[PDB]
């Protein structure tokens, strides 16, 4: 059972700066953490990160075609991209929107998400653990 | 450690009505589910519900005095109540805001929350499992 | 059958003074019960300044599949809790306002109930409640 | 005592389309039903319908000049006509604004009315019976 | 010469938290300072606090029936409660809206009050002394 | 301590037209209450924004507190706000009328977010209530 | 030459019911005044009034083809008619918008005009004499 | 098949007193061009224009009863008429909204249409050829 | 009877720039025109210009104490000054707001006036002749 | 004459979902249809699709350099990209914006386009036929 | 070649109250810096400050008549003054708007400028060096 | 001492067409001017341009990891890109935002920038010299 975990722009640099806002973990540490939690639940997690909106669209496309669930932290494109929203709306399996930081306690523009209205559900502010709680929801649904 | 799970107006009726929106589980079964998960996790779950703002405020106050964390589904008061937000901001232990339904796929006025800017984090649209995921985050701190 | 008339905060002091007419709350319960007997209905007329109490009355009506005529006072404009309790009614809900809320302060022009109500009557004074009965008498 | 019942554009076709929104009663049938209820109340009803704003303005002018009350379902002109509002503000007898459908459960632009601030009262969402109820109000003054 | 001083939700806990916004004086201390100033001024002050909306309305109804002035710090109901405003609008004697904190220098939502337009006057930002100044006004009036 | 009471535009004509207290009368009341509180009140009025700014600059330099009724400039003047922001002693914004029961435009104030506190609609006594707060620090 | 004076809906009832929001002068009396004042200025005024938008459009069309000035009191259509603003935008000669009452001292919706951005100029609040002054502007070109 | 092409206010004046914002083609030349295209397409076009909203409504009621498609350029009433929108919402055959000018390159208010949300589709800015393209859509369905 | 004509900031420089729609007339030539016309009417005009807000307020205070009328072109302050509005709001005689240019055909910020709602009337876009029309109005009251 | 038909993100997947919203025609079959209609018209169509914004900008830069027309369905970038609008605004030949779906009958965010104000004109809701009607306008200019 | 540097209200107090904003340089010191840099560049700088709007207007009127450029830091009047804006629009030589602090990083009202749309360009946030950069642009014309 | 100058989409085509907006200088020429003034100043300028947001993000990451300053003309992404803003907010060295044209003099959407609030300073409207002025600020830190 495959679960795609997809990270958007700038998330490749997790841990290098403001560990107050996004955690101390780097992206390789995140990938290993998610893979371990996913094996413990009976799932396989494919974890991918890209700064390129076209590349993220490609991965969502493949997820739609294989009818696989998506855990998406779209970074900045969360608030700006209709193209990514429409590609995510093709997913027949669940879609969990994840934000490491509490986007409601930050700038006003971070409060609006193209993704939330079409997601199965949203987890915000729970730090890197939010990804792990999303997998666990997909294990039980 | 004690975790408080507080439910706001109307959630006493959980399970009888709009089962595609809220669960099929009743509040009684909900309380049981939470307690069992909390037990597994090394925690103790104190799960209470009320339709009165004054009573919710009283329980939040108690949690603040006790330095205990709160998992709050405020129901309609989420969107309307400054008095509740202000009492919640007194918590020193974590506050997770939970909604059973995906408040972002619903009427616009449900997209606005007084609680979210002052919560540690927010979990929405993951049905009743959002409560159990919130327990799991607090297990980790 | 039974029709529930539910009045919200401040409405206990009807006709008292210190817009809404000179009829008191006692006199209105009597009016509604007279008119409803005449229509062949049983009217239960209840008032509470407590939101939680209003909800419990709504919940009861919804369990018994009975109609509600609701003047929710200030909470018309402010309570999502109450809207959601009323959205559970399977029998009709008629939202009533004694005053013409459209001829007053701008904030009184927004109701959380109207979108989920069967219909709404506004500005016709106390008779508003009687017209709602007459509507419910025809179903 | 004459009461003037006035219907705006498109309502000549009542009963024929959107019966789920505007009822299955035709406009001839409405006129009869209203005339009957008026007589039972001790009133005489003059029911008229035009798709023409100039026409509806004329009939309002006559009602103002005879000091007769008006029951008005102005149809789409509810939302758009300042001219109709002003003609109506001249009236010294009462003005009751009626809508068949519940205009607050429908498109956002139907929630705004130039007539409501200047009317004695408003009835909405009670079907055709909404006209009978306004007649009952007027018999009582 | 009776003055009612009425405190709304959360204010039973004054001085216990956020002492930089609301002060270090407790509610019981505040009762005593208000009582002492009211005596100096030739007034009898009745100081009451509640978390319950319905209870505040009853207190205001009694002030209405006895033509007594009210000094009101409605706390969070300031910005949300029309029922509270309506009850206050029946007062024939002066009404003083008081806030301890400078509500204009805090969150945007605290900058709107249902009470101010119908109050005699408003004092904000002058701490606990705001209530004492409102007493002095009423002794003058 | 010296406390500066500053009145903005049009306030020189108080008492003419609707309280009945004139500006001379107002100065006199303020000075009395100030002395009863152990303070020396300096009360000035100007229709000129530049002059108002100068008075505020001087209170900042002398670390004195200001009671300010800015009149119509309350709702309009960023330059006045910034001058007041420089004050290290408390600033109290006072309005004679209840600005919240009037036109919408009067419900916005450039001064309130930077003031220590605001007193509105208590008439001329607001100036004396603001004196009393200042006397207590 | 010829100057067109066009009044829109409700304005044929000037004088009766009414003001003075709009004066005590009647529409016949207004016609006489304008004609007289126009005579004195060496102009011929043609004064016409209609509650029909299509009829007012027709009169503007005639003025556009005759290359004649227009003094326009559009009534409620001032605030609502794009079609009237488009007819008037065709005029090559001057267009003077006139309102009897001071539209800026009334309801907010009257403060908005489709005609003002395309008019040569606007006169508001000077009563009926408003028309006579526009004539005198037209006499000077 | 019969197709109705209905032009609303001021469009009788195509080509006379203004543009190209609108082309140099007169209404009669547009009628001839539309009839030639229709015939080439195997259809019969009926082209009607009015400055009167009531007349437009009558024509729309007829097309609805005749189950005939409509190409509508409602002119200024596009932006203003709820009554025209509702008459159009009843058409069972396609409705194509056409504007000669590019309404999106003009005033802000031209950018809102009551008709677009209930139209099959919309063509704007393509000049008079827009009508001939709408016809061609209808010949293919 | 004395009439005050008061021009605000930058107006001293009339006819230096840019001749539509401020005109080619200088401030000196405008004083002379206003004076002749005032005499023709049986009135005395006192025409004054200043770039100082305080100076304007003083001139307004004089007219208020002398129960004299004012024709005011506040220039930029029309849009920005509550002080100037409050000063004019004291005038017991008529106040006419004048603008040389059609402020409705210009920047959106020029369509808001603090003066218009308290003025007797308003004249816009009729050039320097606006001031003479204003005098004419005052001659008749 | 080369015409460029450019499709944006997700549109390579046409025909796979929401047929319904976008039709059953695949991208391959669309290219063939547009090629064949172009030939009928004496044009040569070059039909390209990409998920990459950078790639779209290069294709529009080439059309700007070669002075060739563009039919552009920008998909989600329609409502979000200034960069795309600016590159389009450089086009010297006609630019026709196409949407397969009726974007005004869908979410509010879809009713805003960066492209429309600088397009020659806009065709929406006519299905894939919209691309062929756009070719036909270009054949005439 | 003369260059007017004009400083608006409160800027006389530079240096002695907000090093973080604003900076440590006094007005006298800024004068000497600017004159020095200007000499380096072959310009003569005239640097002037006033808290009086009438005074600033007069200096802008003078630079207008002498066709000299202006570096303007209007302080608070930037956000509030139409009069200042209009005087500035008369300059034929370049007008450089300067702000010492980054006004986009501050309260939302400092983000609106009446001067930006009419300036040649604008420099913000580069501290006092902003004045010296503007001179360098003017030295290049 | 390295300074990176980074240009966004369409800016490769500088100088070619639109020279009254963006100058007649081409990109190659810009790079030569920038490198020459950086030498003059004791600095090394690395000047790059890309139409790809992913590439831009990578350039900004490398500047963050090297603690180098950035002068950024983001082009259209200025107004639209949160992902860009976030990458820029990692920069420990100064960030200068530069726009060639005066964005406040253009369309309203150009007056909003995601970069301004997190930049050190912003230069707009000063043409190509804007970049050289930003180089000079940075020389002086
Ligand atoms: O996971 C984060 O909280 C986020 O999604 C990442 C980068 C920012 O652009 C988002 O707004 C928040
Ligand atoms: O958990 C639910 O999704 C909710 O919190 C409950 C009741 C409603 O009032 C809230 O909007 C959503
Ligand atoms: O009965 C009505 O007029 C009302 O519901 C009663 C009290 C007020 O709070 C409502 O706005 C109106
Ligand atoms: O009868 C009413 O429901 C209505 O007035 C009739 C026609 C529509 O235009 C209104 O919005 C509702
Ligand atoms: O007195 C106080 O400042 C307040 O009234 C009390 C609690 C908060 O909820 C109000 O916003 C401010
Ligand atoms: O003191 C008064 O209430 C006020 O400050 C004076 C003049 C007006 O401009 C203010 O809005 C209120
Ligand atoms: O004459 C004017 O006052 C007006 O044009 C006439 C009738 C109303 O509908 C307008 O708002 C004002
Ligand atoms: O044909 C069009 O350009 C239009 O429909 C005609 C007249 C105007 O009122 C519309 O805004 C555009
Ligand atoms: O005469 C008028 O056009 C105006 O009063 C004069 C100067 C400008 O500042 C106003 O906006 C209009
Ligand atoms: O062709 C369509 O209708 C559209 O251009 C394509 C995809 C969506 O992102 C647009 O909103 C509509
Ligand atoms: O130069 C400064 O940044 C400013 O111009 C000075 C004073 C404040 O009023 C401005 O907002 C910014
Ligand atoms: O440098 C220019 O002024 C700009 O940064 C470049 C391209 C456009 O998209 C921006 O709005 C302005």
């Amino acid at each position: 059972l495959i679960v795609n975990v997809i990270n958007g722009p700038n998330l490749g640099r997790l841990g290098r700066r403001e560990p107050a806002v996004y955690g101390g973990t780097t992206h390789d540490e995140l990938v290993a953490l998610i893979e371990r939690e996913a094996a413990e639940l009976g799932l396989k997690a494919v974890v991918r990160q890209s700064d390129s909106e076209a590349q993220l669209l490609d991965w969502i496309h493949q997820a739609a075609d294989a009818a696989e669930p998506v855990i998406l932290n779209a970074g900045g494109l969360t608030h700006t991209s209709v193209a990514l929203r429409d590609a995510c709306a093709e997913l027949s399996a669940p879609l969990i929107e994840v934000h490491i930081s509490n986007v409601h306690a930050r700038e006003e523009f971070r409060r609006h998400s193209y993704l939330s209205p079409i997601a199965t559900g949203v987890i915000v502010g729970l730090g890197i653990q939010g990804y792990l709680l999303a997998l666990r929801y997909l294990a039980e649904h």
